């Protein structure tokens, strides 16, 4: 009696789970919104801005109309390598952006100390990938983490928040190229006998110079001990797999839950109803980057409802113009919605006037949501890269480009108002008194912004 | 000198052979029509109505426009498992429908007794797949089997017929969920020392309670002995394969013969000229279910010509409206043509009036074919699932849904006439005197049929 | 710590490199044009006209609209086998045409003798593939080879030229089915103790009857010795691969260089922006076969500039009508451009009048290029096969058909002028005095050409 080779693992539910972390795939929580949960862990923030800063040169005519295809190829080649290191060292990649990836090792509190050592080693091996031949910066933090899931009956989004999350962004902003920086609390909780550090000026964070373990220390044996605490580390018959999620079996109730996190045009490709290459493109879009700030940004029970309320309104306003929320994440300050007009074959006429009117509408509504202290919105239009970024087993649809960065910097450098770039201003052809011309500011990671404007709106008052 | 790994087995001819049984793939018979052949074997009829009865709930809004994709995923997940069991135990899957799969173990007559034991064990292992967590019913029969191949210069269709075929449907209709039922002759021919059964009331068929072989019996050794008689059981260098058909090599003459059994839109996907996901859909169609009854339905030499004559006319009438024959099979009584208006991008305007006129035309022609005793046609319109159902190595295009079942029950409960449902009647907007409103009947596996009508046609006489 | 299986090698750059030989993939030469380089090697010319001569019967209605799909399937099945033999014996397939494949073993001069023995054995094993059940003819040559790369900022093309190249075509034209023929110089340079030959009448070339090595000779050990001299023979960890090119990693600068050799519609499929089956078709096209002859066709420094000049003009004239250069190769005499109007969804109205006007324009320009002695152009229109021909790891887009052969024979049998077939003449509906009706010639591999015409052009003078 033959025993033929088990082959099939390429179900839609498996393809969907590539787009999500284990935190969500295996999370099994209520469909009520907002949903909040609390845990501890170590976070890793890998800044890949050195990689993503190549978008503008792939618009060069030297790439002969295959810019987007070449871009996605070289980006995924490098990012895949980082992703494998993360996954092999037992982390869960939570999210990708066009500057970073964020990864989590969730553990009970007593194991934080040893897990930090694992993440440090991982960090150093990631830096090792790029030593000779584009580099990265890594910030690490550890401690209490809150997860928030918000959405409606058809879409879901999640975020991690709290001091370990603020910490890992602060850690990462301090870092030079090739640094691994630990947050003060990560430093306080870590195994000091393992690692040699140095002070960072006016900073209680630290930099890791070396991992030098003791005489009898054996990282492989130490790692194996650590895997006792890693719920989903592939093992046994599945020890050849990067993720346990690759083994997911069809389950309609689970798939209904998971699909809500993924954009419809991505699901269409997953269902083999669209060419697998149609979403990689350099296309003109309008970014509407919305930032919400709160009295206290680490208090999920406080900020959860407010974000949910904002989300409900944002989605209804975007729906009108097939605008899309590409991503939500906590910025150094506040909760940010990266909204896009124009991307997977969703490209309206008058994109610009409507983008501005939608931004104003969002601004006016969110301003009156209880507990939202300040709303700020940056609007920028130009050619951006759109595509599925990451590894075959773990990847997300992402938008990368100078205009994306500019919209992000605008909403931070010009808080409390709706701003737009010159392409949006000039292109809207709205009467000029709908705007206020703004003072120029020197903005981190931005050169040659042209003139910036505030969208004042239709009335003087 | 390198010896690189032989990889290529994904030729079009291999993809085509997934759609067909070994009976046809390796059959090498004349292209003359009708063609009849005669043999002996054991049949297995696995009723999967418990699985296919989920179509209506995948039309729920809870599935967010991915009903058809989720449906096909969960259905193939379960059906694949059954298919593997069949294939490993050495059977040939002849056909899939939206209630059943039919499988054949063809052997010389002297081996029927031992092969029945193999099929019984297979049956019990199939029931074991679904014990804890939708179940199936299995009917088995054994004896003489006739094959009929009919068609024209561009299309072919086959059927198995005879008392073993009537037997296996009768066996299967007696079964409760989880039963394995043997036909009287299967019982007469089987190895009674192996199996413990019980009587079934007013039935010479039997139910299998247990397979309890003797002390020294070793199923693996018994199976190996049995494989001596299985012509195409994968073995040797190919013992890792589910089907020998996976090894087929390009052969234009063979491929010309095999392609005639497969629908053109399926061939288009096979040729990588259509997205691999375009044929899975919930779409509105009109089912025209045609049933032909004969004086004696086990006499191939008698019924072959008549079916061929009917086929020639049916195909010419369907051609006019890109109606399609989805399948042909022997129903409990008679030969049935499952015809579909609307499915792989073949969707006409006035689908309904034409479906009715085509049904009448078929009815009038077939009524005058010598040896056709009674023609009955059910016509029903609504949303049905359409898709490729089964395993990667063995699968067929199938239509599943309440309207498909309703058309089937209509043609059986209202013999001798053309009937239609309310959607067809009301939608045709034909004058009401073209119809006769029918008495309501309680029909097996049908609740809440609305009013049913007879299509009387254009004239009183 | 898991060590999961390295999987990914299906990058765009790898798919592109399937279309090119190692000579180009690993060539790393300047982007200046023309570029010339010089080396020594053994050439193998495998005539597959017996395979490609089946195109006309796949247009038969017996193939039911899947002619092109069946054709490409059976052709690639056989050609793949030849390609594997070539690659395993260490050759580089330079180019495919609809009559031949040309393969190169490039080595330092001192190794030519032993490499010829390797190629002879390869040749004999290729003949062995087809012994019992369409055959091939093989010509071999050895000696000095020049490579020419020409093109512009967005397209590149290469050619090998010189006496070893003229030799291998002459060798191949002498061959009967199943022969291996060596050029005089190949014979002069080869290891005579290994091989038994016979004279060929009025020919200093020879035919190989047998490879009979000495008593102690061990081909496997001899081959291993030979691999010392083969730069890219897969080995070590990659000894399971047919080509080292399968291991290429993303590299934007390399990919920009390589893509210029490949047609845009092929790149579109590579980028998963077009169905993988869309380019296999039987479609009507106009072939414009341009032949350029030179005082001395082995002098790259002489013919390089002239070809580059011709290329610049040809491409600008074709651009106007999305005509395409399918291939360039040295014909028995001269450099030939196989140009096509109509193929990957590039099909203009008035294809015919424009094809003739473009041919005349090319003829007039090339006639005045210094060092071009004679220009000849054949124009033929009809249904031709278009498709990707070869092995998964090494394949090219190719056009095959009686009209392709006819255009080729016209330009050789009617030198110095522009000729066209009857479909082109009649179809152009140009006034008849734009043409001259030509004497019929009996042309190698052509029966039933209808009347042929010269395109005289618009004026008497
Ligand atoms: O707020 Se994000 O770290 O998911
Ligand atoms: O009549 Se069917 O069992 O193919
Ligand atoms: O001139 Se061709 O042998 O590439």
């Amino acid at each position: 009696m033959n025993t033929p080779k088990e082959e099939f693992q390429d179900w839609p539910i498996v393809r969907i789970a590539a787009h999500l972390p284990d935190l969500i795939v295996y999370g099994h929580f209520s469909p009520e919104r907002p949903f909040m949960d609390y845990f501890d862990g170590v976070l890793m923030f890998v800044d890949i801005s050195g990689f993503t800063a190549m978008t503008e040169k792939f618009s060069s005519a030297m790439y002969m109309d295959r810019g987007a295809e070449q871009l996605v190829e070289i980006l995924n080649y490098h990012i895949s390598a980082i992703v494998e290191k993360v996954l092999i060292f037992g982390g869960d990649i939570l999210k990708f952006a066009g500057d970073a990836l964020l990864a989590l090792w969730r553990v009970e509190r007593k194991q934080l100390k040893n897990i930090i050592t694992v993440v440090i080693k991982c960090s150093l091996e990631i830096h090792g990938l790029f030593e000779t031949q584009i580099r990265v910066k890594i910030g690490l933090a550890a401690g209490h983490i809150s997860m928030l899931v918000f959405g409606d009956e058809t879409h879901s989004h999640f975020l991690v928040i709290g001091q370990a999350v603020d910490d890992v962004r602060l850690a990462q902003n301090m870092a030079q190229m090739n640094d691994v920086i630990l947050s003060p609390n990560c430093w306080q909780l870590c195994d000091r006998s393992m690692i040699e550090i140095e002070s960072v000026p006016d900073q209680r964070a630290v930099k890791v110079n070396f991992l030098k373990p003791p005489p009898n220390f054996n990282f492989d044996e130490f790692f194996t001990k650590c895997t006792t605490f890693m719920h989903y580390y592939p093992s046994g018959e599945h020890k050849n797999l990067l993720r346990l999620a690759c083994t997911l079996k069809p389950d309609p109730e689970l798939e209904m839950s998971l699909q809500k996190y993924v954009m419809e045009s991505i699901l269409k490709q997953i269902d083999n109803k669209q060419l697998q290459g149609y979403l990689s493109e350099l296309r003109p879009v309008t970014i509407v980057f919305v930032n919400l700030m709160f009295e206290d940004q680490d208090k999920a029970e406080e900020i959860g409802p407010a974000i949910q309320d904002a989300y409900m309104h944002i989605t209804s306003v975007l729906k009108i113009f097939q605008g899309q929320i590409n991503k939500v994440f906590m910025f150094d300050k506040g909760c940010s919605f990266l909204c896009v007009f124009g991307f997977p074959g969703e490209k309206v006429p008058d994109e610009l006037t409507h983008a501005l009117e939608c931004a104003m509408d969002i601004f006016d509504f969110c301003s009156q949501v209880h507990k939202i202290q300040t709303v700020s919105i940056g609007v920028a239009s130009g050619i951006v890269f759109c595509g599925i970024v990451g590894h075959t087993v773990r990847h997300e649809y992402t938008v990368i480009g100078q205009k994306v960065n500019l919209a992000a910097r605008m909403m931070m450098y010009y808080p409390g108002i709706v701003t737009c770039d010159s392409v949006t201003y000039n292109g809207s052809n709205l009467p000029a008194y709908f705007f206020k011309e703004l003072p120029k500011k020197v903005m981190k990671g931005v050169a040659d912004s042209g003139p910036l404007y505030q969208y004042w709106g239709r009335t003087e008052k």
